[PDB]
């Protein structure tokens, strides 16, 4: 009678770690990704590496990579996977969004159109699946990972900040809305995060003299550790706290406070 | 040498009044809105009615409405004809948005279509529009209205509240983006107004029990009416004040508060 | 027959020029502030000087100057002494606070103990004050200025920003509990105004090397005035807008934004 | 053999106990301030001697403390020169602060005003001054320090209260970002509506079924929160698994103050 737990992104950013510490607090697992080996883009830990090491740790695992999660369809058909496979959902992390930068009035209407889909439209098709499910069992978790710019949108960053802080928004009133039913929803945004995406957009993958710029830059002087983010993600989806709803966590070291 | 005013949507809601009082304090207007006498839908203050009283207080007058502000055609289309028929653009009120309402998992993908382009769009291509010119020039003005439900997005009002935020989210970043050239853009989100919009959203027209128990909602115990709202929205666009950017303002009796 | 505004620290700040446009909109004023002439310290204008301004615009004039505003006592007189005079009590702007700054490490008693007297019981005791003759008359308007720095306290204003944010949330209750009998107290905060006081703050008198420096720190690249102030703080009071209440409203040019 | 210290206060009551359970089993040797008594005095829900036991059991040395007042300096600057000279280091610091008083804004007191200031912001300020130094000086370090709820939303009828408590938050903001590049972390987490005996009291849910389930029907998730949840989050602050945040706040009342 094991739980079910559902990350989407999952082979890059926090999923592979998040998976095993889910696993260890004994879940089985639906992992939604990219399909491939390393060598593809945005590939960090491939389907095949994580599946040996979840099973020794006690987890099935189901695996997606054939939606598009921008859309309707794509949403309910990986909540219809999930529940055919396990007949049940307890957890989800929804991994959102696309980074754009620039000067606002540079910006175009296909770059306008890319932030809304990836910003938003994943939000709302996403919560718009998982939460049946929940609220017909009467318990559900659900983290939404967002951004640290929707807490304090900034120049440079106004049509990406923008619409994270209105996906922050939607999850207040949705987390609200269901929290009769014993449903959880809560949002989470990173920044200065160690991992590939964040090294590259911010030009720090190339030069360490720019790396210790940008680690200047934070109040902790260094940059976040997916271990750190798992075990703060997985207290929100494990069951130990049922008391936090509709609320934005910000996870950036005090850039964001 | 009158300063010129572009107000949208000026046939109705906040419009009328704070054309009158932009006439005051010397301003020649460029009134959007809709086309049609009393007995149309939309229109609470006709064209004609409003030409010969801003006459007597001594401004022109150019009106538009045969343009699409939900697209980036219309908005500049707007602001050509503004910079034809005066050469300046000193002071913009934008007003945005429409209203929905329901379960967030009642919602279509209709519904949610139309909030993004009434609620984001016209802010995006709108100030992609009236910035430009203020840049130039070295100075302008701008308010934003969005919502109050932008401060507080509440369950049965989850994708227009949340969408509100996120405009208000853009026009922080815009508005501290563009303040080193002098231009000042700022947001205002009201609720409980006295006017036919909220009055038939809210079931109360032509209801006075109803009437009643809204007002009681209300930290002051009433509906605002528009004098007050235009002389607020006037002292940001008069050049009294220029020490407020990218802020948002709540006026709503205290509700948002 | 005309209303009756209350201003303190009105020897300095925003007291000379919000007297003197309150004046312009019909009120007779009550002015609390300290004695003698420029020679003192904390004094920009005199009572005498301002006295005959006031007078020519058409208002009676009541000085105060021997009442200690951190006390119960020090307040209440204060108020017995308008209702004496006036029989009327229809605006109060209380000038509160005292700037400290340094090491969170190295502050001592005094210091703490001088920052709670100065923005905390100041607070306390001027809205008991003032507040019951708003109540008994149905009507009211109030404006407590606390400091910009209680919307980001930030290193090296802890004690400073931290309890004038405190202060803050003191306005939003009393502004809320007392909205249901006709009255309103809303806060601004200020920061990079162009007086004495804050010049002084920051070691920026008559060396333009550092005020430059010091001015580049706004977003709008400037510091404002006391005319731009007064516009806004005289909005709140002179009856115009009576649809604001418990609200905390930024003004330094966007460095709180 | 190289345990790790903290420091718990008013930890014979609230979320003491249960802090200083899991704490001990994630390998921390334990401060406890709190009050003497067994649980017939007011204000000892777990005594000291019941929890020394079991503490034992789970492999913590405990030092006790319940003669100091923290709302002044002496109180805490002594409270932590004996944190020193017992273990010699001072990993981790959880502040207990604030006394709930309620009531028209009109209707408040010199006294009731005296009293929250001491409550809400002197033991917040005396209790930082003194945890810090040892840190700073070490290199490392985490604070969590309790308010409350009501400083995210002063609501009328709870003005000096809640008020003040948005002061200590704004105090742990600028203090949690002041001391980050010392490698120090400080957050505070604000409570409401948990099943203790301090709110059921407060709100006059004890012993009345009625009223309990009113209580918990102004609550977003429809009850009242565990001492065993609020543990679990706070020891996430402490125990050196995440630090990555600091100068934040954190709501925990089932929604009620998102």
């Amino acid at each position: 009678n094991r739980p079910v737990a559902l990350i989407t992104m999952a082979t890059g950013y926090v999923g592979p770690a998040l998976a095993r510490t889910m696993a260890d607090r004994g879940f089985d697992l639906v992992l939604h990704g990219t399909a491939g080996d390393g060598t593809m883009v945005g590939v960090e830990e491939s389907f095949d590496s994580q599946i040996a090491d979840l099973a020794k740790r006690g987890a099935d695992v189901l695996t997606i990579s054939d939606v598009d999660l921008t859309t309707r369809t794509g949403n309910q058909s990986m909540i219809e996977r999930v529940l055919e496979r396990f007949g049940r959902l307890d957890s989800a992390c929804l991994v959102t969004g696309l980074i754009v930068t620039g000067k606002f009035l540079d910006m175009t209407d296909d770059q306008w159109a890319k932030v809304k889909a990836w910003n938003l439209d994943m939000v709302f098709h996403g919560l718009q699946a998982v939460l049946p499910p929940m609220v017909a069992a009467g318990a559900g978790q659900c983290v939404v990972f967002t951004s640290a710019t929707g807490g304090r949108p900034d120049p440079m960053v106004s049509i990406y900040g923008g619409t994270r802080a209105g996906a922050n928004g939607i999850v207040r009133a949705v987390g609200l809305e269901h929290a009769r039913h014993g449903v959880q929803v809560n949002a989470i945004g990173t920044n200065y995060m160690d991992f590939p995406g964040f090294l590259k957009a911010s030009r720090a993958d190339g030069d360490p003299e720019r790396r210790a710029m940008i680690e200047a830059q934070v109040p902790l002087r260094r940059l976040g550790t997916m271990d750190e983010l798992s075990s703060v993600t997985a207290g929100l989806l494990d069951g130990s706290n049922r008391f936090q709803t509709g609320q934005f966590f910000d996870f950036s070291g005090g850039w964001g406070a």
